[PDB]
């Protein structure tokens, strides 16, 4: 399995992120993509989180009002930042969204999330930019590379 | 005999054990499975135990809300958790599921577990989740392991 | 009469019982101190175990490669981790230590004893660990409770 | 007893692990200090690292060449990352510091320390750092409260 | 603490860092000063820039030829740029400074750097300048603020 796209959550918000996803899934036909919450039961997060990492091609940040209040958050998308510095096959992966249930605003964001385009659906511009970028060839290029690049770890 | 599921449950919540083995044997067809009761009459626990270790694809603990509270319990899992660790044959057998009756709660939940991913039939997640993974295939490639590897200890 | 510490083992090993025993008493001054052979002669096994369990403190498992290999050994031991677990007083009383003589590996130690710190004398650990736990007070604290729960046995 | 520091090591880099402690303890005088080995003798590992977590200050990860190389390794300082992210008391507490004898690589480490400022006894950087931080004031205030946080425990 | 200057350098360059340091504090006698490795160590870095941006005064960008090269180094200033123009109290606290060894060429600049006056140690015009302008009332005024600007945050 290789995902399209992952959804990035915090329980409190898993309906937001659900609704995303179907949205994502239902209107793009972006499938498939997996939410942090559905990872293999009975195994470590952490673990998860790697995996999940090498999984998907695109990282949504569910950027929600309180999504930075808990602080193992913080720590968990700071490793994602690292991966699309360390690896070119997942550079940009990883995508800033503000959310509809109540984003998270300018006024306090990271200093690094404001250095980059984050992106949100209540604006004319996501899905046309989405559409523009998030295309075939895009991923093709990324899973071709991902099926390979794990074989060397099944071999 | 071999089961897909085995329960661990105290005896103060066998009837939530029961429903529970209901539950998996009944709506999913999930058969034979077998509750920490069951196992042979006359038998050492013990040694009940470290067979009905072997005898299992997979192992339920029925986390409620004082499974904790009895100490040897506490015991039991423990080598539980060295057997998934010790033999790949067995790697993630070991399914911390939180009950309907009374759930342990996430303020004291021992780290162990918290590191985790505890299910609940209380959540839209756990059968959807059990669907995609406990399948034909993933439980023929265990059964048909420990046949032989019990053959070994009866030639 | 109580014990600092009391050795269990299978006959075959009485020399290396011994010599630890020797070690035990001599190093470390640790007496008074017995070996499962030495208990009253004329008088049951399984009866002199129960005493045993009650008399001993801490409960040497010798460890020898074939320490297993004889059924009713296996047997024995059991009921101890029982006692521990049932007596606050006996708690950790069983001291699993690998003897010098052909110890069991961990290539196959049952997977109980994994659970548990098992000692051994070519360790460099298990002299000051000793030294640091088996003390005076964690000796008095044992024996001072015995005596009167052995008392209310003969009144 | 409570720690200034604890080592997290593999058995395989004992020497190490010791020479670390030496140097710690002998160079800087801070002392006491406990590797994970000594923790008593005839308890379970597990327990141990619970009660080793609450007793240190901070928490060095002897980032071997091959300390990742053993599974259960990486389970074990996983748990200690969350306690850093669960207790005030504990925020920064896990060290990582790369060894002089086969230090991992930048090129395969695992994203979670790349995020982390990982130290290494090769640098000029080391010494002053622990000098300028790991000062009287900063362990006083850890320990302080470590003591009534576990007469709560023991009342 | 607060810093009357920082520098930002990528690791290949330290040794100027550090002679650039020694000079700045030398020299000048313009103490104290951190270099970005020097950071609290077993932090995010991430975490340490934006503490580091507000501890210093002046942040001086080691323009190394290849200072640019590195992708995330573009990324870490590119922040300190806006926390000059987000708040008064860092007004010009972003100073290009073209290093001794193998400083950037104007050939290539980015634009954003072309429309600022970027120093030289080789020039005439630097010491003059530094000395008119890093003076006790410019670092006075700074330093004033700052502290009372932090005890906001720790009341």
């Amino acid at each position: 399995v290789f995902l399209k796209f992952v959804i990035l959550h915090a329980e409190d918000d898993t309906d937001e992120a659900l609704r995303v996803q179907n949205l994502l899934q239902d209107d793009f036909g972006i499938k498939p993509g997996i939410i942090f919450a559905e990872m293999p039961c009975g195994r470590q997060h952490l673990q998860n989180l790697d995996d999940a990492v090498n999984g998907s091609a695109w990282t949504i940040l569910l950027l929600t009002e309180n999504f930075l209040r808990d602080t193992w958050c913080n720590f968990q998308f700071y490793t994602s930042l690292m991966n699309s510095v360390n690896r070119q096959h997942k550079y940009n992966s990883v995508i800033p969204m503000r959310p509809l249930n109540n984003p998270l605003p300018r006024e306090r964001t990271p200093f690094a999330l404001q250095t980059i385009n984050a992106l949100e659906e209540e604006s004319r511009g996501f899905p046309t930019q989405v559409e523009r970028i998030f295309q075939e060839s895009v991923y093709k290029t990324q899973q071709t590379i991902w099926k390979e690049t794990r074989n060397m770890v099944q071999r």
